[PDB]
RNA sequence: UUUUUU
């Protein structure tokens, strides 16, 4: 749908900055106008009350361009005047949008008075004194809980002259309280608009005189893997491909042999051949199994599938963007067909068909027609491993030769040939090469995030969302290659993509400690070369805090370490760091669920209430907070943490 | 607007119980439907799926009826294929309500068997095992998050031969992990059916033979404080009629000393006379403060405005209802114009017209237009002392004769005649008497609520929240008395009636404690007297709870305690508690917001983190949680805390 | 925000 505007801050003429607020749409003419993208109200004011179907912030008119927030509002079309208005301008890495103003619609000046007394317009149209710190960053004069600031995003920083200073993104908060605010300065939306719109990053970068890190966006198919460094080869070039899946990095070995006449080294934990040729292909975590880049060994490396946000994936782009240089590369070549800001266009083998209430088979609210999977080759998508087990075990009551593949299984389990209804979760994609005749989607998928819920520390929780614009092309993408393929769906929405979590640098600090022998130290660097570099997917800079919380983390228990590791759940240092300070406490788990089975043996023996760390999942337990490690912990949740709004 | 059915659950009809949703309609329908209330589609099944425009729970067809909570349809019509169904059952008291099941609606059997063995259908069709241990109780298997149980108010227990056994209204909560269930028996729905659709309370009771508690439902202007207490009088009759408030209490006295020829008797703060008429008249707080009733003194004891849910009053009901029938009463009357699950209705002599975009005036995201409050007399009602302030300042500023009324104002400021705009909070119910030309209403009102936040103990937090029927009627019923009307509104909605949040609790608790010499055991019995009286507000059972907490706040600091009594704000003891606790750690209070203002002459004195006790507001200050009053209220925490999800 | 008891 489009971002729709449904209201407005009108702002003061001049002396003493005022403004007040009108609310122009109801929750109907939202809906409706953000389906059809067609709005026909006048825009007045330079200020714009926004909303999305879930979410409601602001809009900011400077030099003829309405900014908001690349988080809240996407690659959204704004619903106009004539239709669906197109962004003229996407920045992720500085968390900005722009749409071409609508007529009626009036622009504040940016500021030239170098004034640090600034002003925030929020939401609710209060005028908030902020002391202005840095180019992005001010402290506001009286401190607020964190809630006041919700759905300000987007809304004006002034100058004591009514001019644009910046736009609202962030809340810097210590301990839940808003102490400072971050803003998107003018400086960088004028920045946005002189750079050129276009730029065509589809042909393979040439390798450079000096280091240089460069981007290469291509479609699916395209050789960006096999073409590219084959060609790069040819030219006498030795080259590295990273991959986060041991499946795709297997399979470019037998691909390259046939296809481009070289048999790559091949580097995944499940197997390794060095043959010496001058192309590799390494998944990201057998890079990291391997301490980085070795010096000297290639000019030429290529992270696939950069837009990747698990954690092996940033982390290990992370270490080849501060390691590259220095280990002799001349070229860093950040490849996918889906960066930062893209969106699911029509493909022309891919014919897409919402599912209805018509037909046999229950599928999340909707209903999947028997005739659509009874014979040829399917792939069902579910969030989850139970509702996997079920749909497959429903297909198969009738007869139908159905399978169910997720983390765990073997991918022996899916018949390379033969009718088949695969029912998978996205653990496919890294296992499974191949494609189907159709895929049904879900659209949803299970995803991790961090509150800093100071209960006592912070908690990772786990929740079902809306699929983001790349699993949905990845999903898709398992039908119509070199086929007529057929996509069904629950829902026709996406997420924008290219953000992730906080709690994945969470895990990166984790899988440093646990498998990669990394202090926190170490992590932050390659981290923060992560954050540092353009075109990548964003996250909130929290690595100042992680690093201090694995830090404290010390003299694990090198045996729970190991039974977490080998188990293969998340947060695998964590988890046994946890245990550790349990049984030194001779005190049980947080629970007896499956996540603390490394604790089993000492049950008997273990009493008391739990010297409770944070909290991974349900506490069923009772806690004392009197652990130095839980004090340590508390420490550390002092710190700035900037959150959206 | 309507509930409306957006989906389904469907049941298996044999063997093993099992569920899968079926969703019939989206978001766009859903808000259409709702404000039609019209809705055609073929209803199927025995769960429906069913929403407003703000929240999505179930209802459970039993006996023809489709029943749902209170708590979540309120007394809100369902949208039908001929139009909205208004409710056939409203029980507040049981928090369950049903109307007359449409056509293509199938009923469960209800349940007689007596199946200990339980299974809760969620609203994601999912169907949990609960082991049944009392007449409204069951324990889950396995306990799971609250956030689990998210939607499913109206679902059905069925016991293992598919029937009816109650239907899910909460979850019984461990540190907010639901360890239980608390369900409607179908056996309440039983007991509703049997009893009246229609009832009279619209005439004042007889006096019975034998004690009773009796309700007096009577419009505004009927004489329910005046001419019905005169009546009982002029039968020989001694009676106590009790109201929240000082001006109404005294102005009742005036009135009935000319109009009924009788000089009560008067009890309040600032005025007591003792006549020794039959009639005595007494805010609630005064009869608290003479320690409740006295033997031998009344026949009748009428609660006025039994519908009100500030502490003071429902402290004082509960002693009514402890303490009437030992002393001699022979008759309680709970007497109210607006009993809970009561709606605002169409009123005769009274227009009532939305606010639009278009106005010189802004208000609340509308606008008044200035030729609609230029010449005549008007009431304005805005949430809070600051709106007043500056829409006086900004209508006077206009040509209009405004005046601005609150809690703390002189009320002779309001003109008694001649043209004026007076913009008033609440405070001009109680405050001032007399009607106005038009009404216009912001339709929102500021309340407290708690949250069981564990961070470390609970919150109480204030917010702006939209106006339920109670506060909707009153603002209305300040025009239109007699004479032509107009009511403005800025919204059309009224949240239900007849419920009050835990804080209320917990501020009876206070009050006991600070201004009524109540041990927490002995408020504990009034207000389960309260709770346990059929047809009065209903809230969430804490006493033991909140009881514990307050069990543990001794030896308070005497000092401290007469000052936030003196000052007038809310939880006068939890502050001069916290502040205590403060003074004798020479710790600063949480913050240095006017709250903790008894602490201010300490200030220089004051070091390091605060032995935080509960959030009564934003805390600034470090804090530690190693006081024993912290860890004490922390395993207060512990209780079975029950909460709708 | 209302309301009360000192
Ligand atoms: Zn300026
Ligand atoms: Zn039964």
């Amino acid at each position: 749908g489009s971002v729709v505007i449904v209201g407005r801050i009108i702002l003061s003429g001049s002396g003493s900055i005022t403004a007040y607020s009108q609310q122009t749409r109801g929750l109907l003419g939202c809906i409706i106008t953000s389906l059809t993208g067609r709005d026909k109200n006048q825009v007045e004011g330079e200020v714009q009350v926004v909303s999305t179907a879930t979410q409601s912030f602001l809009a900011t008119c400077v030099n003829g361009v309405c900014w908001t927030v690349y988080h809240g509002a996407g690659s959204k079309t704004l619903a106009g005047p004539k239709g669906p208005i197109t962004q003229m301008y996407t920045n992720v890495d500085q968390d900005l949008v722009g749409w071409q103003a609508p007529p009626g619609a009036r622009s504040l000046t940016p500021c030239t008075c170098g004034s640090s007394d600034l002003y925030l317009v929020t939401r609710h149209a209060d005028v908030i004194p902020v002391r202005r710190r840095g180019d992005s960053r001010g402290s506001l004069l009286s401190p607020r809980p964190v809630s006041y600031l919700k759905g300000s995003s987007g809304g004006p920083l002034l100058c004591p002259s009514g001019h644009a200073v910046g736009i609202f993104r962030a809340a810097v908060c210590t301990r839940g309280v808003a102490k400072a605010v971050d803003f998107v300065p003018v400086e960088s939306m004028e920045t946005t608009m002189r750079s050129p719109v276009f730029t065509d990053n589809s042909s393979p970068p040439a390798v450079p005189q000096s280091f240089q890190v460069a981007h290469l966006h291509a479609p699916t198919g395209s050789g960006k893997s096999t073409k590219v460094p084959a060609a790069y080869a040819a030219q006498g070039y030795k080259v590295l491909v990273l991959n986060p899946s041991v499946a795709a990095t297997l399979g470019f070995g037998a691909y390259m042999s046939k296809a481009h006449g070289i048999d790559p080294n091949i580097r995944t934990g499940v197997r390794t051949i060095t043959t010496g040729a001058p192309v590799t292909y390494s998944t990201y975590g057998k890079f990291l199994a391997d301490g980085g880049c070795s010096g000297g060994a290639y000019d030429i490396i290529i992270c696939d599938e950069c837009h990747s946000t698990d954690s092996t994936t940033i982390l290990g782009i992370g270490t080849v963007l501060d390691q590259a240089e220095t280990a002799g590369a001349r070229l860093v070549v950040l490849a996918t067909a889906t960066p930062p800001g893209s969106v699911t266009v029509p493909h022309p083998n891919i014919e897409e068909v919402a599912l209805s209430n018509t037909g046999e088979i229950p599928f999340y609210g909707k209903a999947i027609p028997i005739e659509a999977i009874r014979g040829g080759r399917h792939l069902i998508f579910c969030h989850s491993k139970k509702k996997c087990d079920e749909l497959a075990a429903k297909l198969s009551g009738l007869g139908i030769n159905a399978v169910a593949y997720y983390r765990g299984l073997d991918v022996s389990v899916i018949p390379t040939i033969g009718d088949v209804v695969v029912v998978a979760t996205d653990a496919l994609m890294t296992g499974y090469t191949g494609d189907f005749d159709s895929v049904i989607d879900c659209n949803t998928c299970v995803t991790q995030t961090v509150d800093f819920s100071l209960d006592p520390t912070f908690t990772i929780e786990t929740t079902t969302v809306p699929q983001d614009a790349v699993s949905r092309s990845q999903r898709r993408g398992r039908t119509g290659r070199g086929r007529r393929g057929i996509y069904r769906f629950v829902t026709p929405g996406e997420r924008p993509s290219g953000m992730f979590d906080s709690s994945v640098l969470c895990e990166c600090y984790d899988a440093g400690c646990a498998w990669y022998e990394l202090t926190p130290a170490e992590t932050s660097v390659r981290l923060r070369a992560y954050l540092n570099t353009p075109g990548l997917p964003v996250c909130q800079d929290h690595l100042e805090f992680w690093e201090s919380v694995f830090t404290g983390l010390t003299h694990i228990d090198a045996h729970f370490l190991s039974q977490t590791k080998q188990a293969g759940d998340n947060f695998p240092y964590l988890v046994a760091y946890q245990a550790t300070v349990c049984a030194r406490a001779q005190a049980p788990p947080p629970s007896w669920d499956q996540m603390w089975k490394c604790l089993i043996r000492l049950k008997p023996t273990l009493h008391g209430p739990t010297p409770l760390l944070y909290r991974l999942g349900a506490v069923q337990n009772e806690v004392t907070l009197t652990h130095p490690i839980t004090k340590y912990i508390m420490a550390c949740m002092s710190a700035d943490l900037e959150v959206v709004t």
